[PDB]
């Protein structure tokens, strides 16, 4: 098969200049495809700039890829960054140019996130806010996170990875 991890997928800083997300080879990081707009966040943002910056210190990531709901099927809504003023997100993470991160387009990375681990339900393929996914040292993604999951919720998967629990 394809991916053997998030790796295999380049990934692209906020003006899609190809990104360097190897650089979360070694602990964890969580990418979220994460939802702009503007003064709307849920739970997650702050759980995303305060997960990174306190994990980033052994090599953890929160990715915020903020999702381009210009396309229409996007996670977040569709209308919602286009009718109301807001930025591509942007925050104290690593956020990328914003993505299809949803069930259409997604990215090759996020296709092999959702492929490797769909949803909180028996399948799905993004379609909130922020929705993280752990992704292990080695680039494995091994869990998502919902917008509505905290710093806490996180960690507690995130933890074992950072520390390299192993087994």
């Amino acid at each position: 098969g394809m991916g053997s991890s998030i790796f295999d997928f380049e990934v692209l800083d906020a003006d899609h200049k190809p990104y360097n997300l190897v650089q979360h080879k070694g602990s964890p990081l969580l990418i979220y495809n994460v939802a702009s707009k503007c003064g709307y966040t849920k739970g997650g943002y702050e759980t995303a700039t305060t997960l990174y910056n306190k994990y980033k210190s052994q090599g953890f990531t929160v990715l915020a890829f903020p999702s381009n709901q210009f396309g229409g099927q996007e996670p977040g809504n569709e209308e919602e960054i286009k009718e109301f003023v807001c930025t591509k997100f942007k925050a104290e993470f690593p956020i990328m140019a914003k993505i299809n991160v949803n069930g259409e387009n997604a990215h090759p990375l996020y296709e092999y996130m959702k492929k490797t681990k769909p949803g909180i339900l028996a399948t799905k393929a993004i379609k909130w806010n922020f929705t993280s996914f752990l992704i292990d040292r080695d680039g494995v993604p091994v869990e998502r996170f919902s917008p509505g999951a905290s710093v806490k919720d996180i960690e507690e998967k995130l933890i074992p990875l950072l520390g390299s629990a192993r087994l």
